[PDB]
């Protein structure tokens, strides 16, 4: 009953009993993934989170937590597909859990600039962010086919799907990401 579902991508795997759970690192007292979720909720009514570890902790703020399928596909596309398989509705705006400053016109600008493409993603003037992406339902079968073929590459898929980058170079620093605890410490 809303047009785009927001999705925080809080990682998959735990390919050695985890290591740092990046989405749960706290920035000014608030988990990174919750900064992203709050920024999506500014612009969208329905927001969910894809998380595969510490699910009870992710569930604490009252959002639906979606876990990856048993297929255990590699990389960020696996979480995208698991979310499309477990949520109805025609459009999704994905964003990783480590980019806490995403802007309140993310959804609106990606939608304005979609120009008939089934997928668009953010370019920040320096680099593509192909996991910050507005994706139509139609992508679901293509994603399933690509991951079943054993592929993982995100940009390659976005290209195969007929997507394009949307220019957010004027949004100074809204797309900085926290790569490590070492980096997080600097933004406090
Ligand atoms: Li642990």
């Amino acid at each position: 009953m809303t047009t785009i579902t927001g999705v925080v991508l809080a990682g998959g795997k735990a390919r050695a009993m985890g290591g740092v759970d990046k989405g749960l690192l706290e920035l000014n007292g608030k988990p990174l993934w919750q900064h992203v979720a709050d920024a999506l909720m500014t612009q969208l009514s329905h927001v969910v989170v894809n998380a595969n570890r510490h699910q009870e902790i992710y569930q604490a703020s009252g959002l639906k937590v979606i876990e990856d399928s048993l297929a255990d596909y590699p990389g960020p596309l696996a979480g995208m597909l698991s979310v499309m398989q477990q949520e109805a509705g025609e459009w999704f705006l994905f964003c990783p859990c480590d980019t806490p400053y995403i802007p309140p016109d993310l959804a609106a600008r990606l939608n304005h600039q979609r120009k008939d493409a089934p997928v668009v993603w953010v370019h920040d003037g320096e680099r593509d962010h192909p996991t910050i992406a507005l994706v139509n339902r139609a992508i679901e079968p293509l994603l399933l086919e690509y991951l079943q073929a054993g592929e993982r590459r995100v940009m390659v898929f976005m290209r195969l799907a007929g997507g394009h980058a949307v220019d957010f170079s004027d949004h100074k620093d809204a797309f900085v990401n926290v790569n490590t605890p070492e980096e997080l410490a600097r933004w406090q």
